[PDB]
């Protein structure tokens, strides 16, 4: 349900901003929009919740937005480290999830 | 960190069961040892949590096992339903988990 770019790409110490579009009932229904950090073998890790929020220890170059049905977040000054698969979520109501298929970012 | 075969197979009505070895700090470490099953394009949804409990709404066909550092996760009665990304994780202390990449479960 959710609709992620399978690719995205940011050159080193610059910005990519990458989107997540669901629907009204969705992305449009809630302020609900989480984003995950998936490194190569790791868990996905929560970057961002409630569209903008982020958890301890999440550096402030992590921004996250939405407008209508699309979430986007940002990653500014763009490090090695940051090419990972980004994945969003929100709720959806009933106690349930729907989830992109991620965006695999790679940093040039 | 978690070791998870990329595929496993089974057939119609029969049973699979794959596995999940990890180290004696987080599979061997602990009972927190969940099992998600991850149809294409949805979000992983759990279906064993502490290595053998099925939460509400999930068949008594899935169960879950583990012996020193390694979880086993069963699958009977294989409907076609059933072919899907499977993922193990453990907690690993520190309020931090570790995952599999996953086993991708063909019923022929």
């Amino acid at each position: 349900a959710l609709t992620q770019p399978p690719s995205a790409s940011g050159s080193l110490g610059q910005s990519v901003t990458i989107s997540c579009t669901g629907t009204s009932s969705d992305v449009g229904g809630y302020n609900y929009v989480s984003w995950y950090q998936q490194h190569a073998g790791k868990c996905p890790k929560v970057i961002i919740y409630e569209v903008n929020k982020r958890p301890s220890g999440v550096p402030d170059r992590f921004s996250g937005s939405k407008s209508g049905n699309t979430a986007s977040l940002t990653v500014s000054g763009l490090q090695a480290e940051d090419e990972a698969d980004y994945y969003c979520s929100s709720y959806e109501g009933s106690d349930n999830f729907v989830c992109g298929t991620g965006t695999k970012v790679t940093v040039l």
